[PDB]
């Protein structure tokens, strides 16, 4: 068995950022703390937390400060179920742009009506939202990544659908005899060549882009002419009613999406949970 | 935090039916569980289990024994996610390119030969690799240096040899009176004025160099006359057989070298090790 003292010592060097750190926060000797770290690493058989500062875990430490967090947050479960008081328990979520801003906020309301439970919203790329999982710095994420990272639980939420879409002038302006030229219309994109397969034969030249790093304002750039772009439907869909664009395209681009959770029985996990899956029941495609 | 010892006799007793029964069950004195039980229940603030038979849970003991039985499964799942990971988490190694050009590549039958066992090298020169040891993002590490890193153990694994060589026609062409201007003969480096000490006595000139950042391609300059170079008497062994190359000097350049592991009771790292020892012994010098 793994013993707890140690998982915390790690713990606490990786919150406090270095060896001398957790010294002073645990009140023991640095030997003490070299020590447990001597022994829990013996027992893995790896290293578990880089010897610099600030301190960083390994492949391997990130398991187990994954576990000791997920301990942390049953041991306020428990405390706050004795206590007879609203448990508070600050949720950290890794989320996309296109799910904030589209389905998700609906679950704002439901996390509003708990006790006094607060969410701290990380939105990320899909390789940090990752590793934020793995290493224990969320306890949830939005990913289209289907398989589980270690330590969690996966579930499928529905399905992400994107439109390619421009104003009629933007369009009208790079057809050429009667082909729309794909490669010269200036594009949108939300942050610094796959979006044209299927759409270009022979290989594509420079290609002019703007970026716009919010999900309303990259909608707004496509809405007034500045690129095209690939726009899920709900962000759309108003300005498609209002003939503001037009759909370079029949074909949908779907993505599916996912909910990854922390393996943990946890209230909070679980009423979370309920809230995310009902908001993408209502909002996402099957 | 509340002491998981406490928590696990707590749930005995309730598992168990008795105080008794959980003495027996978890090989303590009764006055062990005794002693647990009050404390426990002084640092809730409340009792939490009758005394009687068979022991009845409080409202506030009916949390806790939920509490423990949550830290029960995650207790189990954690390490079974550690034991998988594990499997998937290649082992790290710094190396310099001459060992993996050289006698190093043995080591890949050996690990190939375990259960489905992964390495990552990094080539790194010898500081960046020292660091890499000290700091633990290597678990191993070849290097000249013989003092052994917090941490680490040494091993000597033999002596690395470098010939000075060119081929026949470049030295003839720097031949005047008899004497070999080094100076004037364009060299091979691996990457961006210690190689002439003993060859050239007064200030050196310039020099004219080649640049080939690949082991093989830097035998493959010199082999093909762009340059004379040091290089391995492993790598130029062939050539000189071949006569492609000549020796431009009798002495050679000897550099023992170590093996640096992190101290650990891991048999994955004692079977790298014994590996890397093997192969040492096969392409180096005693």
């Amino acid at each position: 068995h793994m013993n707890p003292i140690q998982l915390d010592t790690l713990l606490s060097i990786i919150d406090e950022g270095s060896f001398e750190g957790a010294s002073l926060a645990l009140s023991i000797s640095p030997s003490a703390v070299s020590q447990r770290v001597k022994a829990l690493e013996h027992h893995v058989g790896r290293v578990l937390v880089s010897r610099t500062q600030p301190a960083k875990a390994t492949e391997a430490g990130e398991v187990l400060v994954q576990a000791a967090r997920k301990m942390v947050l049953l041991q306020a479960e428990t405390k706050a179920q004795l206590s007879g008081r609203l448990a508070e328990i600050p949720l950290t979520i890794a989320i996309n742009a296109d799910s904030l801003s589209t389905w998700f906020p609906p679950v704002f309301n439901e996390v509003a009506s708990w006790g006094g439970a607060t969410l701290t919203l990380r939105l990320e790329d899909e390789a940090h939202t990752l590793s934020l999982l793995r290493r224990g710095d969320v306890l949830g994420a939005v990913t289209r990544e289907a398989n589980p990272v270690a330590g969690c639980e996966v579930v499928e939420l529905g399905t992400m659908r994107h439109l390619a879409i421009a104003t009629p002038s933007l369009r009208d302006a790079y057809m050429v005899d009667g082909k729309l030229d794909w490669a010269a219309m200036p594009v949108l994109r939300f942050g610094p060549d796959r979006d044209l397969d299927g759409r270009v034969d022979g290989p594509v030249g420079r290609r002019r882009v703007s970026i716009v790093p919010s999900a309303e304002g990259f909608g707004e750039a496509i809405r007034r002419g500045l690129g095209w772009g690939l726009l899920p439907e709900t962000q759309a869909a108003p300005m498609l009613k209002a003939g503001e664009v037009i759909l370079l395209d029949e074909i949908p681009i779907d993505t599916p999406m996912y909910w990854q959770r922390w393996r943990l029985e946890s209230r909070s996990l679980a009423r979370l949970t309920d809230a995310v899956v009902d908001a993408a029941i209502e909002g996402l495609r099957p």
